[PDB]
């Protein structure tokens, strides 16, 4: 089944992004009007954007899998940085962009919620 | 180690709540300044509040585990309702409150991110 309006809203929250940020980094056209129409279900989501979002979900899962793989393959105090803003993220990942930062943050928050990592 | 400012920010965002909502529904002190200072790391978080946050974290994990544990035996498509506002949430969970709603939504978004449930 085609990605629907509710799932779009859910993804935005999973990645902790505002509609404005989605129009800047995902659709890359600053068109908030169209994005709101999508979340309102007035019109179907552009197939091209669905594909972009699905690749973000995939990147997120691979990131989580990679970290979890290292956790249960080792033992000890697992702690990871949590970056409130992009600049703090770039102090460590000097080549990281906004989307990379949001994916990282989403993963860090989930891992902490599952009691798998402490944040620093 | 006691819960720190970063973990407090992480939980607020995974539950998709604004600071104002946290002051009304979690601390119930209606004082954003206090919460902002906690997220800024200026003042340690009140132990009472840390406890409340850990319980929400525990409730979240319990709901996730309960659902994922029965996915393979579920009859029909793996779909889950996504509720945009508290009122819609209460049309199903008639005794549902703000906190249960936020926790539910967090769980729904995660399961969708993990491709375990489609949202409707």
């Amino acid at each position: 089944a085609m990605m629907n309006a509710l799932e779009l809203q859910a993804l935005r929250r999973i990645f902790d992004m505002t509609i404005e940020e989605c129009t800047i980094y995902i659709t890359q056209d600053n068109n908030s009007a169209t994005w709101q129409r999508w979340e309102a279900g007035d019109i179907p989501i552009s197939p091209e954007i669905i594909a972009r979002l699905k690749e973000m979900k995939a990147r997120r899962q691979r990131r989580i899998n990679a970290i979890v793989d290292k956790i249960n393959n080792r033992i000890g105090n697992n702690t990871m940085r949590y970056f409130p803003d992009l600049s703090s993220f770039q102090s460590i990942y000097t080549e990281g962009d906004f989307i990379e930062w949001k994916i990282y943050q989403s993963v860090a928050a989930e891992l902490f919620a599952h009691d798998l990592e402490r944040l620093c």
